[PDB]
């Protein structure tokens, strides 16, 4: 027997979060200018996922690169949203996307400059009217695509849907996306439930093969299992506080995790959850589209938080946070100390979410509001400016701005059916 240190979950403790410095240059967006384009006068989209393989490598069919979006009609003419004055309200319409969300795919022979494809799933397919977020994956040279997408009220399911992608030299089709399967909801012991919280979260399935094992994994954002108010920030929650900082508040509120299944097949048809990868009770309670990088043998484990749900007595912005390892199961240890990779600019603290940093370092996010004035500030709805970050050891460094929606294939895929 060769004994090996046992599976646990990496505490993302209150004393690492102390250390989240809002004004590093090395771990903040690049500003989002108030002039920024819009990529439809039709249509809101934010969550941003790029077709892929399963090992993760961002993938064209044809010469063709193809982003999934989640996607919400402009309402301009609802009364609804019309004013005091008689006047359309943007951000009432933009605040009810999240209500009215459904996939959509665009396309591009240059990784940008996206021209909008539609519907993925025809109206009807989807068993809920909202379609939340997740990972197209590309499966094969007939261009069959499994869409892990997160099925959403009622409850909050992980499902697919098989589909494929037919190209011709003028764009893109989504075809035969008729079947959604349900794969796997919150289990009440390891990730908290509905019933155990109304604000639970279970969602943006992330489906990769291990470069190590090559096993079939998914990650997905969930909180720790546990009636809402019951859990406690125990000594491992708190972490090496300093002197003044032992107080935790109500921060048994803020229970999020990265959450971990595993497949039975090498078709992602049959899913077995394991408890989770990284805890954050009594430090953030959304931990959001956990995705991997595969670098340098180590694995780094990356994940959308916001100000607005930190614990008690701490604070960091909007943005890119995340960890590095040795190994799938860890332990993982915070990037550049306190975990913050990407935090939008304290004077724009809105501008950007749910960034995807992709294996070539480049990281897209959608733009949400970006002050234009005293007051005054624009919505988005759209791309915004793509940037590279650079992965080293348990560092991370900004480097260079792209362009708005830069999402560049690293593989190309030759596709007939």
């Amino acid at each position: 027997i060769q004994p090996y240190k046992p599976t646990k979950a990496t505490i993302w403790s209150r004393a690492d979060a102390l250390k989240v410095n809002e004004y590093d240059p090395t771990t903040t967006q690049p500003l989002v200018s108030g002039d920024f384009p819009v990529m439809s006068d039709e249509v809101f989209i934010w969550d941003t996922m790029p077709l892929r393989d399963i090992d993760g490598n961002i993938a064209s069919v044809n010469g063709w690169s193809v982003i999934f979006t989640l996607t919400a009609d402009r309402n301009p003419t609802a009364p609804e949203y019309q004013d005091e004055q008689g006047n359309y309200d943007i951000t009432l319409d933009w605040n009810d996307r999240h209500g009215r969300a459904k996939m959509y795919f665009w396309y591009s022979r240059t990784g940008k400059d996206w021209i909008i494809g539609g519907r993925v799933m025809a109206e009807g397919v989807s068993p809920t009217a909202r379609e939340w977020a997740g990972t197209p994956v590309l499966l094969n040279e007939r261009g069959e695509i499994d869409l892990y997408y997160t099925a959403v009220t009622p409850g909050a399911t992980v499902v697919k849907v098989r589909g494929r992608v037919v190209t011709t030299e003028n764009g893109v089709e989504m075809v035969g996306f008729k079947k959604v399967k349900s794969l796997f909801e919150a289990d009440g012991k390891m990730y908290q439930t509905e019933s155990q919280n109304p604000y639970w979260a279970f969602r943006d399935p992330c489906p990769f093969r291990d470069p190590k094992s090559g096993k079939l994994y998914m990650l997905f954002e969930g909180n720790v299992a546990g009636e809402r108010g019951s859990h406690v920030v125990g000594p491992d929650e708190l972490g090496d506080v300093p002197p003044g900082y032992e107080d935790a508040g109500n921060s048994h509120f803020q229970t999020g995790c990265i959450g971990i299944a595993v497949c039975r097949d090498e078709d992602g048809d049959d899913w077995e959850l394991l408890p989770p990868l990284i805890t954050a009770v009594g430090v953030n309670d959304q931990t959001e589209r956990p995705h991997f990088v595969f670098q340098d043998g180590k694995y780094y484990l990356f994940t959308i938080s916001a100000k607005f749900t930190y614990g008690d007595g701490l604070t960091g912005p909007d943005g890119v946070y995340g960890f590095v390892s040795e190994n799938l199961f860890g332990p993982y240890v915070p990037l550049n100390g306190s975990g913050l990779v990407l935090g939008n600019p304290p004077s724009q603290p809105y501008q950007t979410y749910s960034h995807y940093v992709m294996p070539n370092g480049l990281v897209t996010s959608f733009i949400d509001s970006v002050p234009t004035g005293e007051d005054s500030y624009r919505i988005g709805g759209t791309e915004a400016p793509t940037v590279l970050i650079k992965l080293k050891g348990a560092q991370t460094f900004v480097l260079e701005e792209f362009d708005y929606g830069y999402i560049p294939p690293m593989i190309d895929v030759k596709v007939e059916h």
